[PDB]
């Protein structure tokens, strides 16, 4: 029995890494290799126009700021399905009450999207179209109000988050901790979700201790980032309030809400 | 790959349960009175219709009010079906125009597939299982509405004879959505490749769940011919209705679906 707890936690961590690799083809490791230095760079309106020829976008059915926002929504819809697939491989998740599964995902996917978005970001821009393109932070910032300000807070979060230097094996456990959050509103069976999250937290803590021995209290630091993810999501939900009440297919509208 | 196809089948069943509150299993339980709950209210004539509208809980003429009730149920189903479609692996990665086309052309085929789950040869469950409207009452409605539901009943009787359950239907409805022959599709092969995988998953599901049912896979695919004819004939009936009725306020969602459809 000596060492068996450790071994079980490392086995869970490896299981989550392996499934994360299957659910998310464009890993942080691959993204960082692209970002450090080939993708087509969109750095202004003109290069965005030629970018449309070099890259086949799937969301084009208008004004440039609106098309970019719709492109981001298309990608987020794809990410919801990748995250839902990944969640099925979190031990315990599929055996939960079906309604609680839906609830956990409804509230979890946005926090996860912005966590994983940081893997594709550096301080100067973001990979798009599976690494085929790179859009500068400055170009996004330049878009007309209120679209100039919709990606900037995500960049702010990502620069700080990426300074933790987490890798894919760390993130796989962290995103599972996020999904198994017992405090989402409307959950029927809270105790089993907390039990699963307890074991995931143990696994995350041991993973960070072994992978980042030089990083004092990285576990605590990473848990604290949950306050900023929740801030980012809340703030982002408010901005989606504006866009639907100041800006402007019926099936298309259905696909997304 | 066997385990991949079983994992696909289980994923679709789960998302089907998440997306469709009134399953065939529940519809069947109500139809045969097997669990708790009080029997549904039976509407078999004009007097029982009048009272059913009082107990079960805005045109004035009866045939139009029933037709509009069917339209409202359809809008609801479209919302459930589109929610389901997003869960089909690969669907949301398609060109967005093709996503819209697949839903435009698939949604009624699925509506009539799942309508069969609420039908027997004598009538159809309505209002979330709180009512049961008889087939003979529906056939009594004035022209051209006495012919509205009858072809759907003819389909349901033949389709229900296949004895599918919800786990079978979840894969079947995904096969319907991922049809590469819809008019106006831009990227056909990505859709066909997905449907190919769904067809492999459906074939294995039928062989495991229905080992004694010879050629059930083929017989189920043959019902796709019958579903297409129900939809195209329903569009025909809509053209007759346009000529026989005064204003028909059609829900805008149905307006877009029907726009330039057959
Ligand atoms: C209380 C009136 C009533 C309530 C629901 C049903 C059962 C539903 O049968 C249906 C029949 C047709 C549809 C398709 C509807 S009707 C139409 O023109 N377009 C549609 O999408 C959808 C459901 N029967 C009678």
């Amino acid at each position: 029995a000596m060492g068996s707890e450790s071994a079980d936690l490392r086995a869970l961590a490896k299981h989550l890494y392996d499934s994360y690799i299957k659910s998310f083809p464009l890993t942080k490791a691959k993204a960082r290799a692209i970002l450090t230095g080939s993708p087509f760079v969109i750095y202004d309106m003109n290069s965005l126009m030629m970018g449309e020829d070099k890259i086949k976008f799937k969301h084009i059915t208008k004004e440039v700021a609106i098309r970019i926002f719709q492109g981001c929504q298309f990608r987020s819809v794809e990410a919801v399905q990748e995250i839902t697939e990944y969640a099925k491989s979190i031990p315990g998740f599929v055996n939960l009450d079906l309604n609680d599964q839906v609830t956990l995902l409804k509230y979890g996917v946005h926090e996860i999207i912005y966590t994983m978005l940081a893997s594709l970001m550096n301080k100067d821009g973001v990979l798009i179209s599976e690494g085929q393109g790179f859009m500068t932070r400055e170009f996004l910032k330049s878009l007309r109000k209120p679209f100039g300000d919709f990606m900037e807070p995500k960049f702010e979060f990502a620069v700080k988050f990426n300074a933790l230097e987490l890798d894919d094996s760390d993130l796989a456990i962290f995103i599972a901790v996020i999904i198994l959050s017992g405090d989402r509103p409307g959950l029927l069976n809270v105790k089993p979700i907390e039990d699963i999250q307890d074991n995931l937290l143990q696994a995350l803590e041991l993973q960070l201790k072994l992978n980042h021995p030089e990083s004092s209290q990285l576990f605590a630091k990473l848990l604290q980032k949950m306050t900023d993810l929740r801030q980012i999501v809340t703030e982002h939900v408010q901005l989606l309030q504006v866009i639907k009440k100041t800006e402007t297919h019926p099936l298309l509208q259905e696909i997304y809400k």
